[PDB]
């Protein structure tokens, strides 16, 4: 996260750190708890990931230093990638992780509500992007979870900012015209969380951008409201 500040423990209890074991263990992506065995993240995170056996989901983490060999994690049973996904810049950048075991909810780890189909007609004015990603293009994974409040941008304005791309309504953008606050490398898959009528909603999944926090280059997020039926299809399968 660029232009952010340190989060407080338990502030974003749905935020997870997804680690990979190949070749050595490291943070791979962010993610969000959406159900007791479901993590919602970005499909692009799994580029070259051949098996779910190399993945480790850590919840209830403020600092990466809490993770050692003795730290408990959730194993991944299945990686579910939207089958229209080609690349982040083309959309459908959404994946589900089915956990091998159930998440026990508490003040340290709990689910974020998905947006309502009725909430498609709402204006969110309190949106935050979180993650352990870089503070600048050439940086390193941060120890402490960072947060940054960023305004949502209309599809029209975001299309103006990305000549040469097709910004669809399945994407949602967020950023300041002057830049300065944004997601960056290592933040992808994580949530764009918006508070509405005292309830937090998973409005976006950190996807892509041209550089980090640049003027007139908003961050592009998977517009979660447009995938509610897809998530329910995968998680409520008979
Ligand atoms: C010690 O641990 C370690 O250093 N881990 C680690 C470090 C960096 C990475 C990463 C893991 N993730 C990628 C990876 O592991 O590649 C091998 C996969 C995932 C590859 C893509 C990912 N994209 C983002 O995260 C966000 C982009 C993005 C999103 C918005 Cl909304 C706005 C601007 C953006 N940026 C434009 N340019 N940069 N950001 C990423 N790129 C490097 C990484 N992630």
């Amino acid at each position: 996260i660029v232009g952010g500040t340190a989060s407080v423990r338990g502030e974003w209890p749905w935020q997870v750190t997804l680690h990979t074991t190949s070749p050595t263990q490291r943070h791979l992506c962010g993610g969000s708890i959406i159900g007791n065995q479901w993590i919602l993240t970005a499909a692009h995170c799994f580029y070259g990931v051949e098996s779910p056996k190399i993945l480790r989901v850590y919840s209830g983490i403020l600092n990466q230093s809490e993770i050692k060999e003795d730290t408990s994690f959730f194993g991944v049973q299945e990686i579910i990638i939207h089958d229209q996904y080609k690349m982040a810049e083309s959309g459908y950048d959404i994946a589900l992780l089915k956990l091998e075991t159930t998440v026990g909810y508490g003040d340290s780890q709990r689910p974020i509500c998905l947006p309502s189909k009725g909430d498609r007609n709402v204006i969110y004015t309190d949106c935050w992007v979180t993650g352990w990603g870089y503070r600048k293009l050439r940086d390193k994974i941060q120890n402490t979870l960072q947060k940054a409040k960023i305004p949502l941008v209309t599809n029209e304005e975001c299309q103006k900012r990305y000549r040469g791309h097709k910004i669809t309504h399945k994407m949602i953008c967020a950023g300041y015209r002057e830049g300065g606050k944004d997601a960056c490398k290592g933040d992808s898959g994580g949530p764009l969380s918006c508070k509405h009528n005292e309830v937090w909603h998973l409005v976006g999944i950190t996807s892509w951008g041209e550089g980090c926090a640049q003027r007139e280059r908003p961050g592009v997020y998977t517009n979660v409201v447009e995938y509610v039926d897809w998530i329910l299809e995968k998680t409520q399968a008979v």
